[PDB]
């Protein structure tokens, strides 16, 4: 269960943070209190324990010392007996309590950026911060209509009876294209200092949990199995990118670690190829200090990453920032790219990214700075901060493509995407 | 030769197919029993087909008794001579009119049930038929080396480049020390046992492998084919063995009715096609199968479970031997590749008893690992005829109105090849150009990853 880092609700200050954001983004602020009083049983739970811990070894240190003596003792057994009952007791109390606790924590969201929008309806709420090119172009063919036309695409009961509702085939130039998207996508990160990253596309349930919300599991996430341990498909490479860093521990990061992700991703999602249970993707991920609001400057860096992209493309679009009701519970604050689709007559979002600062670092304790111990300056435990974004989500923007660059004849190849598949310049119609 | 069950049933052509099975060191008794039990099914197929025709004559006999104000008789039970004559397949519709119409509706009933009593025996006679033809293969070529065991008993038919040189550092090495692959706890513990990350100029190798595998095949008149990674269990037993279902394939679930992870393009592609019918194939269907591969498998990144993969898949006319024309072109194809990437190799015809059942003749071309001191495995090519197409049924021939059972059904021929085992590769690639500083990468490959000459160690 990925959840809030509970050291923020253990004072007043913190406490009333995170009332006043559960109150923006329209959550139960109420929660925040009920969370604290199962915090603090169970840290009685923890306080008898170690205290009861310590009085087991006076037990045993004066036998140790009795018996050296040749004494008639036998309470000090008894006692040494019963407070191993009563730790084993408050051991199945303690774990009660952090499952009460973690569930209640379900429903409280990382704390808004003051930026966020309030608002509860997505449709209107959503605020629009830039935009680029003709928002307002028209086009005859849908993207549907033009993949159909180019003869390069099947999503028909051949392929459905094979795979299931929502499967495709693409073949001929709809391939090449994709993998023009890839190898661009990719360079076009590496270029901006970004290290690849290629995942596994399985990850086990424990670790899942850390990194997933539970409510991605049942809408989500397929299940595979045979080989050893029950794992999940990847619906993201920020996924394993984010369960790679699980127990890690960064003293310093003057520098951030940038990822450039590849991978292929799957949805259950409980037409064409916008919204498929299986797509390529190409991820920006962002693991930096917690400090200085330097994870904000890396959000701004990274939406502008997506927007030279897609310019680069020449795809018309426009970045809006996210509502408060809309976001989800990992992410401080969102921008969307949504680009324009001319035959359609929509803006449909291509890119998400997201600053989770230390909500999903703090899940799977990826630590920044020095250690409580030792130097008498750190109090708090630090983590730290996690952006993730879309760079090139493929078939969508093979679909925005298709509609912004049709003639009569096909699909024109943007100019940039040319030398990475053949220097093709258009994709025919079949007829 | 056009194997299909119908072969079986033809005397000849079971002694085809008992020799073939002894030349693979298979079991020929098998024969005998495939036609015992096809034997078995056809006989629950002649009942039915002579008790549908019944029920209608039933039903007309009826309606005619009826019209005409016949009274309905005095009894519906039924002679027990008709009973038996409609067991054995003899029950004849002139005896059947003499029924009144009280044993005609009671009659109409009892074949109903036989109907389906029939359609139950004729599923688990298929069933029972099957799990008999799982160990079957194809008829084998005729040039095929026969013997039992791979070490000894393939034939190397062609060899390329230095085979002999030798080279420092092994690819599981030399992957550690560019600091590009991790395979450790860290990866292990998220997401089990062989699972890997690649990072930095590894992932762009990939990348670049997966790329100019496409270009070579596209500029050889392939068809880029990227296909569903799933497929439903209905399907995947068509295009696979029951083998590959236990040994081999993840299953996947959640949404809607269970599906395996592809552990090759080679299984969509084919599946694909099934029902299919091309009348003429005057130019071959081929297909760059572009893809990610699963496989349960049941060190560093030679053997994994996830994998990316480029194949060779060719749909072609089953006359005139044109599928043996192809496997040469194919297994050409994936050595000029190889040829292209400077990595030495050597081709190995694949004798009887290695060969699985699906394959009529296979050749694997093993590349030459300097550092390892050995031949492994880059790319398998095969023809396997009519094998998958009979089962997929993707037919072949003139398709019209009119023709009643036909003698021979004929099917299209289908081959496949891997041209690029991305992983594989990338570990030859290592190995036969490391250098005191890293790995130089192949003069084909630099355009495709952004005119790098040399990946560098950490
Ligand atoms: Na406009």
């Amino acid at each position: 269960m990925m959840v809030l880092d509970i050291q923020l609700f253990r004072d007043e200050t913190g406490a009333n943070i995170i009332r006043e954001s559960q109150r923006r983004r329209f959550a139960d602020p109420d929660i925040v209190d009920a969370i604290i009083e199962a915090d603090k049983k169970w840290r009685r739970t923890q306080f008898l324990t170690e205290a009861s811990k310590k009085l087991i070894n006076i037990c045993s240190k004066a036998v140790g010392a009795k018996k050296k003596a040749k004494e008639a003792v036998l309470q000090l057994k008894q006692l040494s007996k019963d407070l191993s009952d009563q730790v084993a007791g408050l051991a199945k109390e303690a774990q009660q309590l952090e499952e009460e606790r973690d569930k209640l924590m379900l429903n409280v969201g990382n704390i808004l950026h003051e930026s966020v929008p309030i608002a509860q309806d997505e449709e209107t709420g959503n605020t629009v911060v830039r935009t680029f090119g003709n928002t307002t172009k028209r086009a005859k063919l849908n993207h549907v209509s033009i993949m159909e036309r180019l003869g390069m695409m099947d999503t028909s009961k051949a392929v459905t009876s094979m795979a299931g509702g929502r499967s495709y085939v693409l073949k001929g130039g709809l391939v090449q294209l994709q993998v023009a998207l890839v190898s661009y996508s990719l360079d076009f990160l590496v270029k901006r200092g970004y290290t690849p990253f290629y995942p596994p596309f399985f990850l086990n349930r424990d670790v899942m949990g850390e990194v997933a919300q539970l409510s991605q599991f049942d809408e989500e996430l397929y299940q595979v199995s045979g080989d050893g341990d029950k794992k999940y498909l990847i619906a993201t490479s920020e996924m394993p990118i984010a369960a790679y860093h699980r127990g890690r521990w960064f003293t310093e990061l003057k520098e951030p670690l940038k990822y450039a992700g590849m991978s292929t991703c799957f949805r259950k999602e409980a037409l064409g190829i916008f919204r498929v249970h299986q797509f390529d993707k190409i991820e920006q991920f962002v693991v930096c200090s917690p400090r200085q609001e330097e994870s904000w400057r890396h959000l701004e860096d990274m939406i502008t990453t997506s927007e030279e992209f897609n310019k680069s493309l020449g795809l018309p679009y426009r970045v809006v920032n996210i509502c408060s009701g809309a976001l989800n519970n990992a992410a401080a604050k969102k921008y969307d790219l949504e680009a324009w689709f001319p035959a359609s007559g929509a803006f449909r979002e291509l890119v998400s990214c997201s600053n989770c600062t230390d909500y999903q670092s703090q899940s799977v304790n990826c630590r920044y700075g020095p250690n409580l111990r030792g130097t008498a300056a750190q109090n708090v435990k630090e983590y730290c901060h996690m952006l993730n974004g879309t760079l090139c989500a493929i078939t969508r923007t093979m679909c925005c493509i298709c509609e912004n660059y049709q003639t009569e004849e096909g699909v024109v190849i943007p100019d940039v995407l040319r030398p990475y598949m053949m220097g093709i310049e258009m994709i025919r119609f079949e007829n």
